[PDB]
This record gives C-alpha cells, structure tokens and sequence, in this order.
C-alpha cells in the first residue's frame, strides 16, 4: 500500500515493488511514507 504526497514518489515505490524491491528500498528512493495494517496516515496516498 504505502502513502505518498505525490504519485511521482508512489511511482517509484509502486514500480519498485513491481520489480521485486523491498518497501524500504523504494522508500529511500523516492520518499513516500510507509504505513501499517493498510490504513494510510493523514491522507496523502498520492
């Protein structure tokens, strides 16, 4: 799932995972926020 203030980041996170890359690897790549239990933080999933 993960949440990102801009699809630009969610893109790397999403594609990253789509390419077999840990959630953290992409997180450090773009800068999205990693949540838990799916539920997203405030409301910045894109």
């Amino acid at each position: 799932k993960s949440c990102c203030p801009n699809t630009t980041g969610r893109n790397i996170y999403n594609t990253c995972r789509l390419g077999g890359g840990s959630r953290e690897r992409c997180a450090s790549l773009s800068g999205c926020k990693i949540i838990s239990a799916s539920t997203c933080p405030s409301d910045y999933p894109k």
